């Protein structure tokens, strides 16, 4: 529990789904974000028990949570500062002009700490490039990884819902509501198909509706010009219709380490 007398509110640093978040300083020192949850947004009592749980989650490449305020509204969750702000968008710059061994790394950083959730059996249910943000030093972290099981909006939380992570979801999650370690295993694949296509939306030229379609019938997003055959089995092998047939994070994290190597 941070004490808010140790927060400085200096920039807005856009919306989400929780409302506001900012850009602070934290006892007049650390950089830090600080998610202000506007009212109604949130599960809010069942958040703050998880709070607990969360606040054990520590690995370089995912976001720090350093604290939350609860003894007021709104509350505030507060993380540590990436200042080049969400993958998505860093994906999108020309100017970037990345190299493939950059793309992989991008690969790599995401893939350690999902092996990292995936070892304290934790689901992130909505890995995205979106939910990704860079540092400083252009190391990719991953965010907001267990929140959506707080979400109270319809439109977020439904399958048929219109912000429902449809193009990052297996057919058994839009079909049967099956979750699991392999229900994120085939975001992540979805995930490396957006850093080797520099941000491009999955399933550009279809809808959600005909996303869901496309893969109930076996058919898979295409080898992006920037991914190697090797790179685009790693992302595809995410992508097995049977969910036990997919890799773990450990599995594809040595695969990702054998590219790294050999390309
Ligand atoms: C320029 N630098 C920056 O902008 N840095 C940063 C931007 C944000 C930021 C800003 C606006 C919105 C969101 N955002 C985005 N997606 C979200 C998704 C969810 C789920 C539950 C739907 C997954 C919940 C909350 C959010 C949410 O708060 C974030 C993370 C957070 N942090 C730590 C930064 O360092």
């Amino acid at each position: 529990e941070i004490d808010p007398k140790d927060l400085t509110f200096l920039k807005e640093l856009g919306t989400g789904q929780f409302g506001v978040v900012k850009y602070g300083k934290w006892r007049g020192q650390y950089d830090v974000a600080i998610k202000m949850i506007k009212e109604g947004s949130m599960s809010e009592d069942e958040f703050i028990e998880e709070a607990k749980v969360m606040m054990n989650l520590s690995h370089e490449k995912l976001v720090q949570l350093y604290g939350v305020c609860t003894k007021q509204r709104p509350i505030f969750i507060i993380t540590e500062y990436m200042a080049n702000g969400c993958l998505l968008n860093y994906l999108r710059e020309a100017r970037h002009a990345f190299q493939t061994q950059q793309l992989l790394e991008m690969c790599k950083d995401v893939c350690e700490a999902m092996e990292y959730l995936e070892s304290k059996q934790f689901l992130h249910r909505d890995l995205a490039a979106r939910n990704c943000l860079v540092n400083d030093q252009g190391v990719v972290k991953v965010s907001d990884f267990g929140l959506s099981r707080y979400v109270l909006d319809d439109e977020y939380t439904s399958s048929v819902g219109s912000k429902f992570p449809v193009r990052w979801s297996p057919p058994e999650v839009l079909m049967y509501s099956k979750f699991s370690s392999k229900s994120d295993i085939w975001a992540f694949g979805v995930l490396m198909w957006e850093i080797y296509s520099l941000g491009k939306m999955p399933y550009e030229r279809f809808t959600n509706s005909e996303t869901a379609e496309h893969i109930a019938q076996g058919l898979r997003l295409y080898r992006p010009h920037l991914a190697s055959a090797a790179v685009y089995t790693i992302m595809y092998s995410c992508w097995h219709e049977k969910a036990d047939e997919r890799p773990t994070f450990k599995i594809l994290l040595s695969n990702i380490l054998d590219v790294m190597d050999e390309e």
